[PDB]
């Protein structure tokens, strides 16, 4: 289409470029996967592909991950340090992802 606005997700806080429509991932079926972690907080997480602009933080691990097979590490924007998500790495088809917080993302033109 001429002049998407729904293209490109940036950081909410900073506006750090992230991650693109085009790379959303449907992980088992569902780009969407609501979940919660050991401290109770919920996120609706979309898993993308591919993303850009962020900040891994220390050495990957399986403890409590919410996609079988794959271990985690904390995903910073890498301009301004909000958490953003996750990076899943050593699991299978495909073996990478990203499973952002959708709500701490803002859409938008490319
Ligand atoms: O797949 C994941 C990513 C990490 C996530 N997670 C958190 O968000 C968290 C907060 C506090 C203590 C421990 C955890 C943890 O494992 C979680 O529970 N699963
Ligand atoms: N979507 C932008 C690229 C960006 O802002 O990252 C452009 O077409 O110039
Ligand atoms: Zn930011």
């Amino acid at each position: 289409v001429l002049a998407p606005g729904a293209s490109i997700f940036r950081c909410r806080q900073c506006g750090q470029t992230i991650s693109r429509r085009d790379w959303l991932l449907p992980m088992g079926g569902d780009h969407e996967h609501v979940v919660f972690n050991p401290a109770g907080m919920i996120f609706r997480v979309w898993c993308f592909s591919l993303a850009q602009g962020l900040r891994l933080i220390g050495a990957p691990s399986g403890e409590f991950s919410w996609f079988k097979g794959y271990d985690w590490t904390i995903a910073l924007c890498g301009q301004c340090g909000s958490h953003l998500g996750w990076h899943y790495e050593g699991g299978s088809q495909p073996q990478t992802f990203f499973g952002l917080i959708k709500d701490r993302l803002a859409e938008g033109p490319a």
